[PDB]
């Protein structure tokens, strides 16, 4: 028979998940209702991607996306210039958040995106994607713009890879959390939050980013507060092994400290920040 | 922290053993050999992994076995013909009901086996080897205190599970077991010191939980590792891969006190081991203290 975590799936897929999230850009911008929306790409030498995915941002400049930034991690190619010149702003981890040294790592860049933008809801999309849509903000925005309740939108792809999703992100949310099994791709760059929430939670470092928002986001609000929502067909992208080791052993360390177990520290063997709201700027468990 | 790595791979870790069947017959020292063969549907290989192993029985190999889980194809007729005596799980332990999975069958081995050592060999190997049971015993009767061998591949120039999942689960929770290669694997032999006395895992833990309560009880110098010779990785299908996952992390999540839901993946998910054999085999256990 069906289990908990079934039963709250099948509702959660009914209300909080889109596999047709066809909104027009025009009735999303006329739900603003005076928020604005800052969009973030994470880059760190990108040069052959970043301005592709600018592109396809741009021309929401100025209607439903207030701001277009490149937080850039200290390229050494073209990343920057090509960026300014498809039409972003460059800013760089320094001049995001001057008061605090940087540390490397993905999760460092959009955490520090948080000091640098002032959109209440901020869109995360990666700056190394081949075939980016221009409906990815859209598609994302709509369940914060029109959904009450929602705080985080994950953004899947279809399938016409994947291994550290489906070997080790989902197994252990099963253990763990087994209720944001859920979400089909969990450790997806292309998301969406509130400023509100945003701001609370801590940052996880480097690979772990993804999933320890998510789990962040359930801790404090539950799967009322998440939502997915389909961007389109992807093929999956073949990264190396040792690269795939690498993300799944920070993942476990992001989730271990989420989820109440110690850690080693110890890194693969071959052969947190936190809240900017303590820098910058209710879901009750009792009655 | 690698210091300990390197003084075990050094004393532990054979990538070329040297030894001849010869040479560990007559190490045995009065101790006996028992191999086992879980298996369950497959016809196609079982009869070739057998075939590798008979010439050796009645010499350094006392007793072979094919404990069967069940089969409805012709893995027991093959077995057979190829020269080892099948054994079913109603056989091996009769008065305790059968449960699935890949540890239980190991177990339940245990109550139908006499070796002081026993030897565990896959019976889906394509490309078995004469060598493997030499080569996994070696450090047993060779070696002083190893109870615990692990064979592993080299590769040409482990899997996604090892690699993605246990490796990096290890480095986590259990760091200095990261230096075994193949954590995972199923050619592995142990003394029926340890085997009798600890808990099995069910399903796809029964290998990670024998590596952790080896290493717990015995310490890291009781396990050792031995190259049984190249070979390709083995491709499977991405669900089968995912169920073995989320069984490794619950046998991994027992060992350590870890809440675990038990909720699968939309897969079979037990968190309840078999308790040690001598418990059930008291007599028979006491029989092989030796």
């Amino acid at each position: 028979d069906l289990t908990a975590t079934d039963l709250a799936r099948h509702r959660w897929l009914t209300d909080n998940s889109w596999t047709r999230p066809t909104w027009t850009v025009a009735e999303l911008e006329a739900a603003k209702a005076g928020r604005t929306i800052s969009v973030v790409l994470p880059a760190l030498n990108e040069e052959e991607t970043v301005g592709g995915v600018v592109e396809t941002i741009r021309p929401l400049l100025g209607g439903l996306v207030d701001e277009l930034i490149v937080l850039d991690s200290g390229s050494t190619d073209d990343t920057e210039i090509r960026a300014m010149a498809a039409g972003a702003r460059v800013i760089s981890r320094e001049v995001a958040l001057p008061e605090v040294a940087p540390q490397p790592g993905k999760g460092e860049v959009l955490w520090r995106s948080l000091a640098a933008t002032t959109g209440d809801i901020i869109v995360f999309i990666d700056s190394d994607l081949i075939d980016p849509d221009p409906m990815f903000v859209p598609k994302l925005v709509g369940p914060l713009l029109l959904s009450e309740g929602v705080h985080l939108v994950k953004g899947f792809y279809r399938r016409p890879g994947g291994r550290v999703t489906e070997l080790v992100a989902r197994p252990l949310l099963a253990a763990l959390r087994p209720e944001l099994t859920c979400v089909l791709q969990p450790l997806g760059g292309e998301y969406a939050g509130t400023r509100e929430l945003l701001m609370s939670v801590p940052f996880a470092p480097g690979y772990g980013v993804e999933i320890g928002l998510l789990v962040d986001t359930y801790d404090r609000l539950g799967l009322d507060a998440i939502a997915q929502v389909n961007l389109g067909v992807r093929a999956h992208r073949n990264r190396p092994l040792t690269d795939l080791a690498a993300m799944s052993r920070q993942v476990i360390a992001t989730l271990f400290s989420r989820c109440g177990v110690p850690d080693s520290g110890v890194g693969l063997t071959q052969f947190d920040r936190p809240p900017m709201n303590t820098l910058r700027g209710h879901h009750h468990h009792h009655h």
